[PDB]
RNA sequence: UUUUUU
């Protein structure tokens, strides 16, 4: 294929949705829905990609902008203008295929959606039913089967569920798909389950196999990314629609970056603490907050140390893949319209999440990929609002810091020292109520975390695993004392030779 | 080890 590059542009005539009603482009029903929302006016990408998406040309589309500039409505906008196009061909049938990294993500985008119908009651007729795991599959069919979707919704696992038994049936006249968070869903373990869904798509589609029309968005994408999507994108040319300057990080801007170095990984925790307690008291409580962990388990940890500290100032709700389906989805709800909190999570919740007035997004660690540092600290200052965000990492982790900037271009200006009081390290020890063995486990996580991201991050992996395990000794509060293991768990690790084992195990 | 059908 062939890549059209179209950068950002100077003094480029605004568009809105008036201009675009006049113009042909939008129909005076989805004018209305939008115009309804009381926006001041279409977001850069909005503007950008709407006429590109619904022109007449044979082209796929990559878009790229910013944390929290509404590239969700980028995409739908056009699709139900799509769908009133053509609302006599095919109308019982799945015309815009949407798939998302994660199921919370996913019903998001099906929410929005429904705001577009609670705008305009003439809409609903281009109905839309969401298909993500943890949730009752035959529940769904039922709906697929009753409303007779236009739209689908999906996470990947649970789309090719369902696209190996009713492909047939409900999927062979789909003219869009959209990878919402396109780089993370052409990642490892997500591209071939991308490649299986546009394989079954294109084999069953009724006009052709080169008919889907594919639509790429992320505030993280390069050029290199249109090379990892080459087996899934079947038009002849792919315009580059970018908002966001060639060498300007892809970080949004409005955002007050800091991050505070301690000497130990655990010492992060208490750094954490103190600040919280600080911001609680200087707010009066008047504070909305999301924590990052690397693993479930050190989340679920984090999580019982805020409790016992904060539950009497402040609300802290646990949000990772272990929780049930269900609580995933009342919790997202209520932070969604919380004034206050502590949302504390993994990775689940570094992309696409969409909390309003979030005043800092706080990180203990590394994130799961270089990239997702941008996603995460982007949950804040979302739709011309402020905020600011802290990293805290123990000096080991500061080579992550570093290729931010070689990689990234992010600097980050504000950067402090911590030590912790022996004062916050009794108070936040005495109230662990967890047992050696579950210490252990936690522990063991981070271990395993860190390994896998050594050579992304260009840790010194005799530095930083001895470190990360050494957490151990420092949550029973005797820094002598090494993870107890027996000699064939060791073995299954490959260190059984190694003196960074050595350093980071006993052999009980 | 983060997500992602069952
Ligand atoms: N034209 C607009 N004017 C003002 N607000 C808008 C507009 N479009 C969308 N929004 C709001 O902006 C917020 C963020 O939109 P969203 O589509 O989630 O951003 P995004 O670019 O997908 N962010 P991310 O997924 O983190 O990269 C939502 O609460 C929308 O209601
Ligand atoms: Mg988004």
């Amino acid at each position: 294929s062939k890549l059209i590059h179209v950068p950002k542009e100077d003094n480029s005539k605004e568009v809105t949705l008036d201009s675009l009603l006049e113009e042909g482009v939008l129909d005076k029903e989805i004018h209305k829905a939008i115009t309804r929302m009381e926006f001041p006016g279409l977001t850069p990408v909005q503007q950008k990609t709407i006429k590109p998406i619904l022109s007449s040309e044979d082209h796929d589309v990559i878009a790229r902008a910013k944390t929290g500039t509404g590239k969700t409505f980028a995409f739908l906008i056009p699709i139900f203008q799509h769908l009133i196009n053509t609302k006599f061909d095919s109308q019982y049938m799945v015309k815009a295929v949407i798939v998302a990294p994660t199921r919370d993500l996913a019903l998001q985008i099906e929410a929005e959606v429904k705001k577009i119908h609670d705008m305009n009651y003439g809409l609903k007729k281009y109905a839309c039913v969401s298909l993500v795991g943890g949730t009752d599959f035959r529940a769904a069919m039922n709906k697929m089967n009753k409303l007779r979707p236009n739209i689908v919704i999906a996470t990947p696992g649970r789309l090719i569920d369902v696209l190996e038994k009713y492909s047939n049936k409900f999927f062979r006249f789909v003219d869009y798909k959209v990878l919402d968070e396109a780089d993370r869903l052409l990642e490892i373990g997500f591209r071939d389950d991308l490649e299986t869904i546009s394989g079954i798509l294109n084999e069953k589609n009724s006009k052709s196999a080169d008919n889907i029309k594919t639509l790429l968005f992320s505030a993280t994408l390069d050029d290199k990314v249109q090379k990892l999507a080459n087996n899934i994108m079947n038009k002849k040319e792919c315009l580059f629609l970018d908002t966001v300057d060639k060498n300007e990080p892809e970080a949004h801007e409005r955002i007050d970056q800091s991050v505070v170095i301690s000497e130990k990984f655990a010492n992060s925790i208490f750094a954490a603490v103190e600040h919280i307690k600080k911001q609680i008291k200087e707010r009066d409580s008047n504070y909305k907050a999301i924590i990052f962990a690397p693993t479930v388990k050190f989340t679920s940890f984090l999580c019982s140390i805020l409790k016992n500290e904060f539950k009497k100032d402040l609300p802290i709700l646990e949000f990772h893949g272990k929780i049930t389906q269900n609580k995933r989805t009342s919790l997202v709800k209520r932070f969604k319209k919380d004034e206050s909190g502590i949302l504390v999570c993994t990775d689940v919740g570094a992309r696409g999440m969409d909390f309003p007035n979030v005043h800092e997004v706080l990180q203990i660690g590394v994130p799961s990929e270089l990239a997702n540092y941008i996603h995460r600290i982007g949950r804040t200052a979302r739709s011309g609002k402020e905020g600011s965000s802290v990293l805290f990492i123990c000096k080991d982790e500061l080579p992550f810091v570093r290729e931010l900037e070689d990689a990234k271009n992010i600097v980050i200006a504000k950067q402090e020292k911590y030590e912790p009081s022996e004062e916050i390290k009794s108070e936040v020890l005495e109230a662990v109520t967890e047992e050696p063995e579950d210490i252990s486990d936690i522990v063991i996580s981070l271990i395993s975390s860190y390994r896998s991201c050594i050579k992304e991050y260009r840790f010194s992996e005799r530095r930083i695993l001895p470190e990360i395990a050494s957490t151990y000794g420092v949550l029973l509060n005797d820094p002598q004392l090494k993870i107890p293991v027996s000699r064939r768990f060791l073995d299954k690790l490959g260190l059984s030779r190694s003196p960074i084992g050595k350093a980071m195990f006993e052999i009980r």
